[PDB]
């Protein structure tokens, strides 16, 4: 009917109407729920290649509706004449073109919409870059180059989306095959163990089975390998004075910056679908900056990641032969200290999870006023350290899925067929 | 469908439900919205029948007897009981077996895999609120066992017509009194401060310290609860200190060892006992970081980071998790050096995927709720929390039930 979410530490209680508009089965049933699984549900709004019109067209109409809608208009004349276009237009190609300001509202509302986003409360400050004149991978990365130039600002990190063209045939997708603009490399070593990055493994061996020369560091700077119009991927080299790097060091271990450790400043996602009225545009990097945590609880700490916490423990001294010392944790904490002290000192933006986790609860409350609901996916919101202190984790969600969204996509590699 | 996969993405290890198909009550969720963080989301005859079948088919299933003459013959007469009686009494075998599959059943449980272990008391013969504490107080020294603390449950009458419910009023079998003061502040845990101001009002003098063992409020065959003080030799205490900091015993913290929960109703075939307390051992975090550092507890952080000499001015500092971990480890010191059975959040998580993955080859599944099974802090470097888990909902179950006061009738 209508659903209330309770937070059990301020008892506010907020009421949801706006799940009542949701479209796509998040794969839960009234007999199991999913929330868990990281890709639940293969419901999707369309087919596998090009749809016919009755496939296309309606979805093409609720986004119109709700653009226009969005503005005070539906039924104006622009909303009818609107409608006429699409019409036409798919009647003659099979498919529609945005325009400016409905690729701009749709791009935005995605981001409003991703219900695993703590950094929402920024959603309307968002800078779209059109790139749907892009035809060729030297194209693509040009335009990344402005977008990581612009959205980088000298540390002064400002929110962006480039949109290269829509997917049309599925034979003539633009695709950046990296995960995300920025990445270090991992190598797969031959006494079994890893260098670098483990996450990045098999791409860094894509790239390097593409022709990429490794220097073979441990924060080799991936290329870009970008594919334009269907066709084979190509190398570039972003300009090392475009990647922003924080080398980390400790406000109060003098031995932590000994550890020879930098992260990048920019996280920009680069490998999901961005769906907008029935359109996919299956090459859409966005950028934003880094909650704290993302860096040195994820990116430092996983099994399958970094896996330094050992070293830091070892340098502080902690008892590692039990679980019940917490030596995992005492570092985990030290190690995202020294994140964050290392960006604020730096000026680059940076975000600690109590604060981002803070501005997410005002962000629902702002949503939930002048929207009648927010979907959150509390499995997602909640950081991966010290849950139970920050003001998300007392706080109930709904979970829903709007459009227009961020979808996963397959790796192009597992698809590709090369030439 | 007839399979569905969990992953997980830190092992790659794929494990293939079945059981959910078992599954016959809901979750709360929709098709097209989940409610996986939302806490909360008397029978007919007619009602009855179905339920009581499932278990026992179930029951005659586990012990590989199941189409058997004892398994008809006692189908056979718990319709005559239903029928007769409009309800029926479960053997003590199916007591033990519905006991034990409640736990195993229990998503948001991480401690399963000693769901097997489990001591079953039952006090289905009791009649007035003084039974059920002798019952009460021998459950709790059997399971304190000296610091070697063994899990029980102790089962009182089943409901009848709802009117003659027994009840444990205390959440918890062994709490600290709450008290909040006109000034505002609050003395002792300040989650007990509506309970304590009950067993005051029932006549309880309250002793005003900072960790009084509250009394035990019970309820037998729906008269109106009555008062009693457990025996202080019975409740094990530890003293927290800290490995490193001097100081930290000079907070003056204490806990006690065992957590048994007395507030929540066990589902058997269609019956519910509404009385139920059992008890485990605690995980370390539920004590340090929910006991002491939830802003709606005793908030020695903001001590503990005081004397930490932290710099509590920004929270990017990240004092509140620094002094978090210390007293989580404080919490985990104390327990071990007085020989008092705890376990910590790496060991727990770590035995519940070596459980779960039994569940899965030998029973086909096994239910569980990620929003609980991961501990509240350093969630990631656990490995459940890169494990995903389908959650759904089989009996024999505990299950919520509304708090006593809300619903008595005063007599
Ligand atoms: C501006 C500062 C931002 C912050 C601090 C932030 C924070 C986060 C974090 C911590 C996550 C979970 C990541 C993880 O732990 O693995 C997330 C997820 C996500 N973010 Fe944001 N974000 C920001 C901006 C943006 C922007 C600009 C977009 C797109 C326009 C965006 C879209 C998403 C999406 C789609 C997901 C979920 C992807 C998935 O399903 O896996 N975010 N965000
Ligand atoms: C013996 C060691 C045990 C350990 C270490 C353990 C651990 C835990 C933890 C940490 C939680 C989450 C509590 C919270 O974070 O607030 C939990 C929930 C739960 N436990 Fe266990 N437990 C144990 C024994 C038992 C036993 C013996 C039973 C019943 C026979 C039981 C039934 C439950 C139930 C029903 C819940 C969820 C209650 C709810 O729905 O809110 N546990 N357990
Ligand atoms: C825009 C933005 C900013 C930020 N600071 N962080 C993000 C993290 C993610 C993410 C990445 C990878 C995965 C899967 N490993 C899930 C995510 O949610 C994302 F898409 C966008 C982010
Ligand atoms: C048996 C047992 C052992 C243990 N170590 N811990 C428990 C924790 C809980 C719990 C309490 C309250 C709530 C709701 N706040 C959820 C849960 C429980 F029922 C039983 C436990
Ligand atoms: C809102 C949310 O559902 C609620 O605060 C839950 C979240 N997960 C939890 N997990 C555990 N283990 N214990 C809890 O009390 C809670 N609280
Ligand atoms: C199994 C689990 O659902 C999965 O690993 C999720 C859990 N929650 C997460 N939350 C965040 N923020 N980032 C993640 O990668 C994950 N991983
Ligand atoms: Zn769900």
């Amino acid at each position: 009917r209508f659903l209330k979410v309770k937070n059990w530490e301020t008892e506010v209680v907020l009421t949801d109407t706006l799940h009542l508009k949701s479209t796509l089965e998040t794969g839960c049933t009234e007999y199991i729920c999913m929330g868990s699984i990281m890709h639940p549900s293969q419901h999707a709004r369309r087919p596998e290649d090009v749809a016919t019109k009755d496939q296309l067209f309606p979805l093409a109409k609720e986004f119109i509706d709700q653009y226009y809608s969005s503005i005070k208009r539906f039924g104006s004349k622009a909303h009818m004449e609107r409608l006429e276009e699409v019409n036409k237009e798919i009647d003659t190609t099979s498919t529609y073109q945005l325009k400016d300001t409905e690729l701009i509202y749709g791009a935005k509302h995605a981001w409003r919409n991703a219900s695993r986003c703590v950094g929402r409360i920024q959603w309307s400050k968002l800078q779209v870059f059109d790139a749907r004149d892009c035809t060729t991978a030297h194209g693509m990365f040009n335009y990344i180059c402005n977008h990581v130039k612009y959205a980088t600002n000298k540390g002064n990190l400002r929110s962006a989306i480039t949109i290269f063209p829509q997917r049309t045939d599925g034979k003539h997708d633009f695709r950046v095959w990296n995960s995300q603009l920025i990445r270090y490399a991992g190598y797969k070593q031959p006494d079994g163990s890893t260098l670098g990055d483990p996450a990045n493994v098999q791409f860094t061996e894509i790239c390097i089975q593409q022709g990429w020369k490794p220097p073979r560091g441990r924060f080799d700077v991936l290329p870009l390998l970008l594919q334009a119009n269907g066709n084979d991927p190509e190398l570039f080299q972003i300009p090392p004075e475009l990647v922003l790097e924080v080398p980390i060091r400790h406000p109060k271990f003098e031995w932590f910056k000994d550890l020879g450790l930098k992260w990048y400043g920019l996280p920009a996602v680069s490998n999901m679908l961005l769906e907008i009225g029935g359109l996919e545009f299956s090459a859409c990097p966005f950028s934003g900056w880094y909650m704290g945590t993302e860096i040195g609880v994820r990116d430092y700490c996983d099994n399958s990641r970094y896996n330094i916490l050992e070293e830091v423990a070892k340098k502080m001294n902690l008892d590692m032969r039990k679980t019940s010392s917490l030596w995992k944790d005492q570092a985990l904490v030290e190690i995202n200290i020294a994140v964050l002290y290392s960006f604020q000192s730096d000026k680059v933006t940076i975000v600690d999870h109590h604060s981002a986790t803070e501005s997410f609860i005002k962000h629902m409350e702002n949503e939930y006023r002048c929207r009648g609901g927010c979907p959150a996916d509390w499995v997602w919101i909640v950081p991966p350290m010290s849950g139970s202190i920050t003001p998300v984790f007392h706080q109930e969600m709904l979970n829903y899925r709007l459009t227009p969204s961020f979808e996963y996509q397959p790796d192009p590699w597992n698809t590709h067929v090369w030439k």
